[PDB]
């Protein structure tokens, strides 16, 4: 059996990578949002496949991320492949306009939020057998790609938290964790489906079993 | 041909040598930045001695000392040529799971937050100016692709993510012909303040091309 924990299971990328590991033969899904009682899609998920387990998370609200090991202890021992995916994509273009606001709230839910949660469950991971975290990361995150596009708040904190990640990789390689930051693709780079970032990263998170990469979801590196 | 410099951060460490080295040069203004300057004793005794250094109060943790700042350089002068965001903290070294939530909120707000903030209310001033020249003092322990064998924690991620939008910022204001660079100013195999000082701004001056990451000697640093 394995425990897999991924943060805003109710919709995207996140309900999409839940949906397809219900499928996989002993497979518990600790799965969150921030209002589990909104998450009808994601109820209706774990009501059919009681394996999935439905929690509240809110990566922006420190009270939350205070419950969020106690929540994840009602269903499980250990964690196995813990998934930072939830997050926030709302500023873009130039510095000059990007408001104090836009900054802050990016860094507290895309940088912060993530060290934390990662921060509450490690206890939890440590107990796990595969030992494996990833954080769901973008391309528009590294210091070495140029999009032809300004990427504000969202870029920085993509960034910000990629450095943390690769800190976190050499701090734990000792421990035999797997830890990686993951561009799931787009849902100007081509846009694919829900479905299809789900598949990619669901193998992705199967096959990786070295530290300290940045991958793109078809398994190809990117530059930090 | 007078030039206006300013510098956040000045009432000690690199801010101070760097005030004092542009103290020594002929028609250069410098507007000079503390947090508390009735006790930013050497600054002070620079300014009485040289009346080309003025100091004013700038607390870049604080939305509401940063409000002020634009006006207040804005009674020394109608334009910056040269701006250097200095001032910045460097308390957060070690392990991802041994740093408090609070030494990565700290390092946001005063490394990444404040410089941006600043940029934004001065950028009016620099505009203004001839040089157009804006430089970050930031890290070689920003780079994404340097491995000192060290966790340099918030420090680091908030050197990182000011590093990311200073690349940003060079790509907006190239089409004004804005020189925008992060500069690390060494470590103070170490050096002095004053050693650092007199590299920052023999680079200051020579700098002409925009969106570099320079170490103080002038050789580029990875991103
Ligand atoms: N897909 C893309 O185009 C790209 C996205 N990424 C990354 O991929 C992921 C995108 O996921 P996806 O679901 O497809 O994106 P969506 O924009 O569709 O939704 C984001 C998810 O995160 C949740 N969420 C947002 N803010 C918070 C918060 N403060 N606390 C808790 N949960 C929150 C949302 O829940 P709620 O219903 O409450 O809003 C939702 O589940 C992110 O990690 C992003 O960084 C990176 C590269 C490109
Ligand atoms: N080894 C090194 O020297 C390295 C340093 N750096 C960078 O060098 C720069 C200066 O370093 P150094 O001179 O040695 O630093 P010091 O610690 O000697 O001095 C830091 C300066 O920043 C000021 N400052 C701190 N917080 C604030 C704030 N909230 N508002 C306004 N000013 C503030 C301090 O003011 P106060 O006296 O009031 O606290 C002081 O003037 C920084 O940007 C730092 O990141 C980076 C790479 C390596
Ligand atoms: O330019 C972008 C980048 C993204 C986007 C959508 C939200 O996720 C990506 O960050 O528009
Ligand atoms: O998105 C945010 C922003 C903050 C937060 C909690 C702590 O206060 C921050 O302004 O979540
Ligand atoms: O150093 C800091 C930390 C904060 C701040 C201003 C807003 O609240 C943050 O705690 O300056």
């Amino acid at each position: 059996e394995q425990t897999y924990f991924i943060s805003g299971a109710n919709r995207g990328i996140g309900f999409s990578v839940v949906q397809r590991l219900a499928a996989k033969s002993g497979v518990k899904v600790i799965a969150t949002a921030r209002d589990p009682a909104s998450a009808t899609a994601l109820n209706e998920l774990a009501k059919e496949n009681p394996q999935v387990k439905v929690v509240q998370l809110d990566i922006s609200d420190e009270e939350s991320i205070k419950k969020i090991a106690k929540n994840v202890s009602q269903y499980t021992d250990s964690i196995d492949v813990f998934v930072s995916n939830a997050a926030i994509a709302k500023s873009f273009g130039p510095l000059l306009n990007t408001p104090r606001e836009q900054w802050i709230e990016h860094f507290f839910t895309n940088v912060l939020g993530p060290i934390r949660l990662f921060q509450e469950l490690y206890p939890l991971i440590k107990k796990g057998t595969q030992k494996k975290v990833f954080f769901i990361s973008s391309n528009a995150g590294s210091l070495n790609l140029d999009f032809g596009l300004d990427f504000s708040a969202f870029g920085q904190s993509k960034a910000a938290l990629n450095y943390s990640t690769k800190e976190l990789a050499r701090q734990l390689k000792p421990e035999n964790f797997i830890v990686a930051a993951v561009h799931p693709g787009v849902v100007p780079e081509t846009k694919i489906t829900p479905e299809e970032s789900a598949a990619a990263l669901c193998k992705l998170f199967e096959s990786l079993n070295t530290t300290g990469k940045y991958l793109s979801y078809d398994g190809t590196e990117l530059p930090w």
